[PDB]
C-alpha cells in the first residue's frame, strides 16, 4: 500500500468525463476539472490539461498522467502551507498519506482550516483526533471514504485499505 494506491481505491478510475460525489465534472483518478455547472467548459479544462482536443475521453495512460501531477501538486501544496507543513512534518509516512488524501480530495485551504484536528495529530492524539475529524462536513457527506482515512490515521497502518 502507498498514497497512489490509496487514492486508486477512493477515487476510482474513470475514462470519460463523469460527476464527482459533489456532483462537480471529473475525469481519470479524481482530477477535478471544475466547479462549473458548464460541461463546455469542463471540455475545455480537460483538453487544456492534455494537451489535446479530447472531446471528453482520455486513455488510461494520460488519466495516470494527471493523476501523478495531482498527488505531486498536492505534497507540494502541503510543504507551501504554513499550517500543514508542521503536521506533515511531523508523521511518520503512512499518516503522511492520509493527509496527503484529505488535500486531494478538499485543497490545501480546505485541510489547513480544521485546526483542532490538526494540533491532536501534532499532539499524537489519535483517538482523539479521530473523533474530532468525524465532526465534519467531510466526514458526513463521504462517510465511507473518511472512515478509512481517520482509521490511517488513528492507527498509522493501512488496515483499512487491506482487501479492498
Ligand atoms: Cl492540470
Ligand atoms: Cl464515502
Ligand atoms: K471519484
Amino acid at each position: 500500500m502507498n498514497i497512489f494506491e490509496m487514492l486508486r481505491i477512493d477515487e476510482g478510475l474513470r475514462l470519460k468525463i463523469y460527476k464527482d460525489t459533489e456532483g462537480y465534472y471529473t475525469i481519470g483518478i479524481g482530477h477535478l476539472l471544475t466547479k462549473s455547472p458548464s460541461l463546455n467548459a469542463a471540455k475545455s479544462e480537460l483538453d487544456k490539461a492534455i494537451g489535446r482536443n479530447t472531446n471528453g475521453v482520455i486513455t488510461k495512460d494520460e488519466a495516470e498522467k494527471l493523476f501523478n501531477q495531482d498527488v505531486d501538486a498536492a505534497v507540494r501544496g502541503i510543504l507551501r502551507n504554513a499550517k500543514l507543513k508542521p503536521v506533515y512534518d511531523s508523521l511518520d509516512a503512512v499518516r503522511r498519506a492520509a493527509l496527503v488524501n484529505m488535500v486531494f480530495q478538499m485543497g490545501e485551504t480546505g485541510v489547513a482550516g480544521f485546526t483542532n484536528s490538526l494540533r491532536m495529530l501534532q499532539q499524537k492524539r489519535w483517538d482523539e483526533a479521530a473523533v474530532n475529524l468525524a465532526k465534519s462536513r467531510w466526514y458526513n457527506q463521504t462517510p465511507n471514504r473518511a472512515k478509512r482515512v481517520i482509521t490511517t490515521f488513528r492507527t498509522g497502518t493501512w488496515d483499512a485499505y487491506k482487501n479492498l
